[PDB]
């Protein structure tokens, strides 16, 4: 009021007096029970083939009524979860046609259930994802797959997807990824004993020296994690009795959403300049200090981002198509809404109160009726919609205003897994494929010249990434080699925003010169000999059904209108990982697409 | 010191105690003397052909320098300077081949000298820009055309271009066009009495309601006016002496950059959330309020930037490429840098100081040298560039971390100017070109959906533009018809930020269909019968030589580092809209690339 309800639309809190744990609600519709009961059978429109419509529209199938989904896109379901794999007919994305990389959606943590309980309920296999490169000598990965396990704030209640798996063991931890900033290149872990090197590069000085970025940030968040937790000597956080820690949530929202990253940072944190340039710098906070605190605040209000992620055998794309098995009738391809008519009582009454005007991608229109409709589709792409009636005024307001963040990834294939290379497996290889190859090598050096002479040594990696100042700004391995290949494809290029307004300023061959040169100047030049040449790249700014990485408020647009944002119009309900507040994760379009689900079900 | 240096780069004010006006330097330089006295000849590279790149390198080679002007691109000079018109070879852009457009620069003020007396003294025709839409039966433009006068803070001194012109009169404004928010519609005129109705479709109550979106802007800049002005009874305001009007400005950087303009707007003026949607909608600052308040109060300190406009006869490629005649034996086309390598002692001793190695557009490589550089690429364009030795550190901060704004341009072509149709010329040239037409469009009526039935009224207006809260969002009419033709290109949409992202996440042919849709939303449905089915297009952000529309500035960003954006880096210089405090104006390029210039020419 008008905080409490943000706060409660953030951890996900049912009305008062029960202050329903909604998590657990989702939890038994979308994997235990479904939707009890069915309500009155209904014709229902859902906009969008994305994880938001596939959820919504298998969860309302099931339930009896009679639904259509309209897509855009003429030939892929799953709309920002889009994996580079070989299709049938197609030529294949990379030279190994066994290769495969993702375009959008890669990591799913822990603290997610709904989305990792889905993927378990359809029957995909789940490995790993190595945030930080890891010892593949260690752990225990051959056990069965633990069960998703989350703790509600309701009582002593939890959720357990099956039984425990106490023989799997997550593999430790190496920190042998790089960290090249101001053309000095160090190790994560010998960054992570002694910050004061690479610090000094960013011209920091005194205390702030001894500090690594990551405690630093840690810090400042403290005074903000008191109003709803407590700190205990364990170094771990008990949050407050209910009470104080709804109102302790409310109070965050009402002295930070009108802070952005760098603003909270800078002044109320007392950073310096060169302070922020180092965090922003290697935490990856550089393009979104302009951006809402809270945003970037909601994903590292935990201490211990440490915990584990995973990722879909066969790719992403595993989850939507999946679900979009059980959606062949249906699904309705190459189908883009332009015109949005509903009747709103409080296309007229007696007939059906909502009408979806369609045009084939890319019959010239085709009208399609119903009771009630659901739109998946992101902000950025209703923008060019015509509505009738108008929306409530904020939600039209929410639909110009909401800022959409850019996002470039560029994929280059490797016809060897040169980051797992020692020195010696380098001599080896090398000289394999030409005698004197390695000599040759080591005497061309490397290049003085940096977009930011001695061979850079061997990076001996498994997963995790490293993080440079160069355009490439973030380079992730691949966590798990495909079985039968030698190969595998690097992440070469992943940025957000002024950094990723960089790429998608280029085109898509104009890409794979740029961040093969900026990846040798962290890993060597010499990595060049396994390049296969073939290259993939995804900007989702330049997307036409994306039109961006994902919603990303500014300051004070959540407190202004992201209530206005869930609620529906009419007979139109909103879905998608926007609706939410865990922006630009496949579990907020989840939590929304059966929270649509459901209040779609039991309507009048 | 650190505020005081800022305020003299951004008023032009040369080191104390001479506190020289830099303004009436350059206008000596550009147009009265040159530069005097020719120093040392030198080797001088230059990088980027756009109006920077093309002032300094005229400059130089007259000077006595051997200049050399690497242009990435192959065809076209003068950078974002860029018109759509029928080249020689090439088909026309449009249907009428005599007709034109611009895709970047369009409109010039008459504050800013450099630019205007560069167009004379090349011996360019300039109209009168109607940035407001005027009445085409006042006013006098056959009379010659008013010289380019100045006014500098330095004592009473003064510069002009020639001989006054008593006889030239503006024709009066009208303010006839549009402004169409939230589903209502009135005239700039209307809007002007009586706010009231406009301003309560953006839900706003009590005061705020009876007062006009601009006049709230101005009140809550008065205060800040006050820091380096004094508001007198007349309404006009005068500056101070120059010790507190350099202190009074040095004092809004140090209490103001760290504002965005939202953040200003909401808590230093205290306006609604409301006043705040109505403000940025009707005065387009929706999409920069999370942007520098610095850069939106730049170009608004002006309490009457009701001022002239001016635009070339020809086009605006007239400036850069009247240029660029004089600079046949200098320019290189199709030469993007892609390796800066430059000798600093505080490409060795002894040779060339400057090795800048090129790639042609789209030899494998060329390598150039010299014994100083002038780069004026923008530093979205440079962060793609190796360099050796690496810049100072906060001048690598500032290429890294500049944020620079997007911007589309939607252009479609019209047989007819039915923008200045009466609802009788409707009559007329409708049933001409066939009987009935008139009463046809009459019975259709308006769509009632909107993308944000009466037949629209005659717009009935002469330039100026109209502003509407659909992707279009602002819509700007030709002030001068093309002599010999009877049609002309509407700017049918233009947005930054945000709101230039929507477009610039479809295709160029994908963009025509929606603005002629949002644009009939405005004037009528009935204004597609004289589209001729010619369009063109411009995504700034999409193009690869300029990689965005401009330098912007978000909080705290020049503070931080823009004293560090001018400083050389030992043989290289730098110039560029981006480099100056005028941001996304061809003077700020011009100023900085004649301060280059001087720099350069007199350089050890
Ligand atoms: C680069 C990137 C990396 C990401 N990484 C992760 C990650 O590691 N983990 C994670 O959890 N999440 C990640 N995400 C987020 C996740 O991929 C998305 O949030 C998720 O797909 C939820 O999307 P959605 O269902 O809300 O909408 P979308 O997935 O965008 O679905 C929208 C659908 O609507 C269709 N559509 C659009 N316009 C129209 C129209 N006019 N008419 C009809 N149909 C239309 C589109 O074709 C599309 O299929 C990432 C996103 C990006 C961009
Ligand atoms: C949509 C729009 C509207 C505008 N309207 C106005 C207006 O009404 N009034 C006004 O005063 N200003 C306006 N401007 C601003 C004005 O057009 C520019 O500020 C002006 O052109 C100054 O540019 P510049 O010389 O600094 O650089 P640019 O004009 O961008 O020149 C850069 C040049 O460098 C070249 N180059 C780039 N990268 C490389 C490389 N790697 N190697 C070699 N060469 C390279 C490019 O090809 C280009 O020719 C507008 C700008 C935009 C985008
Ligand atoms: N602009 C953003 N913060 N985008 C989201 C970044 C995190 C993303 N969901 C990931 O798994 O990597
Ligand atoms: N993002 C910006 N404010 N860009 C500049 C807008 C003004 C522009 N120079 C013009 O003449 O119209």
């Amino acid at each position: 009021m008008t905080y409490e309800q943000l706060a409660r639309e953030l951890l996900l809190v049912g009305p008062a007096p029960t202050n329903e744990d909604l998590k657990l609600r989702y939890l038994d519709v979308l994997i235990d029970n479904g939707l009890n009961p069915p309500g009155p059978p209904k014709r229902i429109l859902i906009v969008g083939a994305g994880i938001a419509g596939l959820v919504a529209g298998d969860l309302l199938t099931r339930a009896g009524h009679d639904v259509t989904i309209l897509e855009a896109n003429a030939n892929r379901v799953g709309g920002r979860i889009k994996t580079f794999h070989a299709k049938k007919g197609e030529p294949s994305p990379f030279a190994d046609p066994a290769q495969y990389a993702e375009a959008g959606a890669m990591r799913l943590p822990s603290f997610h259930p709904l989305t990792l309980a889905l993927i378990d309920k359809l029957g995909l296999k789940r490995r790993l994802f190595f945030n930080v490169d890891i010892d593949p000598q260690t752990g225990n990965q051959d056990a069965p797959v633990p069960p998703v396990f989350y703790k509600s704030f309701k009582d002593g209640k939890t959720w357990t997807n099956g039984a425990p798996s106490p023989e799997f063991k997550e593999p430790d931890k190496r920190n042998h990824t790089w960290i090249r900033t101001n053309r000095e290149q160090v190790r994560r872990a010998q960054y992570a004993t002694d910050p004061s090197s690479i610090n000094e590069g960013f011209h920091l000085t005194g205390c702030e020296t001894r500090l690594t970025v990551s405690d630093m940030v840690n810090q400042a968040l403290e005074p903000v994690r008191d109003y709803y937790s407590v700190k205990q000597d364990d170094g771990t956080r008990v949050n407050k009795p209910f009470k104080e820690w709804l109102a302790g949530w409310a109070d965050v929202v009402r002295d930070f959403d009108g802070y952005s990253m760098g603003r909270f940072l800078r002044e109320y944190a007392e950073f310096s300049d060169e302070a922020v340039e180092a965090i922003g710098t290697i935490e990856n906070m550089t393009s979104e200090l302009h951006l809402a605190f809270f945003h970037s605040f909601l994903g590292r209000s935990d201490i211990d981002p440490r915990a584990t992620y995973w990722e879909i055998e066969g790719g992403s794309r595993m989850l939507p198509e999946t679900l979009a098995k059980d959606l062949r009738d249906q699904i309705v391809m190459g189908q883009r809404m332009v015109r949005l008519e509903y009747y709103d009582p409080g296309t007229g009454p007696g007939g059906p109160a909502v009408a979806i005007q369609t045009v084939p991608e890319g019959a010239a229109t085709q009208t399609w009726t119903g009771d009630l409709a659901i739109v998946t589709i992101p902000f950025s792409s209703l923008r060019f919609v015509k509505v009738t009636p108008p929306f409530s005024y904020k939600k039209r307001r929410a639909v110009i205003e909401t800022h959409y963040d850019q996002a470039t990834k560029v994929l280059l294939e490797f016809s060897r897994r040169w980051w797992e290379f020692t020195e010696a497996d380098w001599k080896r290889e090398l000289d394999a494929i030409a005698p004197g190859l390695y000599d040759y090598y080591q005497q061309w050096g490397e290049d003085d010249a940096e977009a930011a002479g001695g061979v850079r040594p061997a990076t001996n990696a498994y997963g995790g990434g490293s993080t440079t100042d160069n355009p490439n700004r973030f380079m992730y391995y691949p966590s798990h080699p495909v079985p039968g290949t030698q190969g595998g494809v690097v992440l070469a290029a992943y940025s957000w925003s002024d950094d990723a307004a960089r790429w998608d300023s280029f085109d898509d061959a104009e890409r794979y010169g740029y961040a093969l040169e900026n990846l040798q100047s962290v890993h060597g030049r010499r990595i060049e000999v396994f390049y296969t040449g073939a290259g993939q790249t995804q900007s989702w700014l330049r997307d036409p059904y994306a039109c961006g990485e994902a919603a990303v408020y500014t300051p004070h647009q959540m407190t202004a209108f992201h209530l206005d944002v869930v609620r529906p119009e009419g007979p139109v309900y909103f879905a998608g990982e926007h609706v939410s507040l865990k922006h630009a994760w496949i579990e907020g379009a989840v939590e929304t697409a059966v929270r649509a689900a459901i209040a779609v079900n039991e309507a009048p």
